[PDB]
């Protein structure tokens, strides 16, 4: 049974909002909640992080919102720093339901030395750890928000849709997933198939596994989902297993999906893409077809969304 979600005006919009919020004059926002979403065996924490924008800065599924961490930009005196930008993890209700709050899902950028091992918290990523620091009542200041190449297509409520995540990658996905099966959405009644890859260290650096694994038993006929464990699992070839692995196990499965009109959406760490690519090479060359041509048509049909960074 579907969660009841308001107000639903925020399906009257045409247009998903950009730029409502300038770096020189952002929305302050509200921390409502951080925790971490990783257990004691991750490499390093990943924390969710729940933002009240009051309904100043609403956003469709799939887009990223700014963020300016306090103090001086390090390269321009005087200056404020640099926006960086995290995919929303939240639909454009959020996770309270009523289109007040939005969520982050960040990674904490520490500095090791490569030799010593030793931590130095001055190389630390500023503003993932500001984020990942922040705690209930402390203020964000937000901008955009901003992106469109990871909207959901919605045309075809049937539509198939295949999530390819590597870490914090899943962020959009966890949208995506919630408007199509958890919230009661009267106008997006999704009836097609949405299949979940994701890939992470270990079983303690997964990302809201609860919650996509309750979709399986809800849906069972409309989603599907599997999982990589680099640090604990190794493919056929003996590599660590990555995302492009998982994909290559069902070869044929999404060959068909893609021919079929299937979007195909990656998400995450760029570092994921140039295997996941050496993959599609490979299978395609298994199945007699260049994968050149197979993504030149896959591009010019408008199935393949990628957003990495
Ligand atoms: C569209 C988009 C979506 C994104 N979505 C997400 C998301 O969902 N989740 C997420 O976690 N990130 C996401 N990112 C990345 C995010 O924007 C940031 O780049 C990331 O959080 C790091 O920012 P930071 O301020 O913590 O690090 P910065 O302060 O920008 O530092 C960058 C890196 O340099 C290192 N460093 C700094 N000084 C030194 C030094 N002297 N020597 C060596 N190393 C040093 C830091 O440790 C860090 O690893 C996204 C990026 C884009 C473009």
């Amino acid at each position: 049974s579907k969660v009841s979600v308001a107000p639903l005006h925020l399906e009257s919009a045409k247009e998903p909002p950009l730029n409502t919020y300038k770096p020189k004059e952002p929305f302050t926002a509200t921390i409502v909640s951080v925790e971490s979403l990783v257990g004691p065996k991750a490499p390093g924490e990943t924390c969710h992080i729940v933002i009240d924008h009051g309904g100043n800065v609403p956003y469709w599924e799939g887009q990223s919102y700014g963020v300016i961490p306090p103090g001086e930009n390090p390269k321009k005196p005087g200056a404020p720093q640099n926006v960086r930008l995290y995919s929303i993890a939240s639909t454009r209700y959020g996770d309270n339901f009523d289109g007040r709050t939005g969520s982050l899902c960040v990674r904490r950028a520490v500095y090791y030395d490569p030799e010593t091992g030793k931590e130095d918290p001055s190389k630390n990523g500023v503003c993932s750890n500001f984020l990942c620091n922040s705690k209930p009542g402390d203020k964000i200041q937000l901008t955009g928000p901003s992106g469109k190449i990871m909207l959901l297509p919605e045309e075809d409520p049937n539509a198939t849709h295949i999530m390819i995540a590597t870490g914090t990658g899943v962020a959009p996905f966890r949208g995506y997933l919630r408007r199509m099966f958890m919230e009661d959405v009267p106008n997006y009644r999704f009836g097609g198939l949405a299949w979940l890859f994701l890939g992470v260290a270990n079983s303690d650096s997964l990302l809201y596994d609860e919650e996509f694994t309750s979709y399986l038993k809800q849906y069972p006929d409309n989603f599907r989902y599997d999982k990589a464990l680099s640090r604990e699992q190794k493919n056929r070839s003996g590599g660590k297993m990555y995302v492009q692995d998982k994909i290559e196990e069902y070869s044929d499965e999404i060959f068909k999906l893609l021919d079929g009109g299937a979007h195909i959406y990656f998400c995450g760490l760029k570092g994921m893409m140039p295997g996941i690519q050496d993959t599609l090479k490979k299978v395609a060359e298994r199945r007699g077809e260049s994968w050149d041509q197979k993504l030149a048509q896959l591009k010019k049909n408008k199935q393949w969304h990628v957003e990495v960074y």
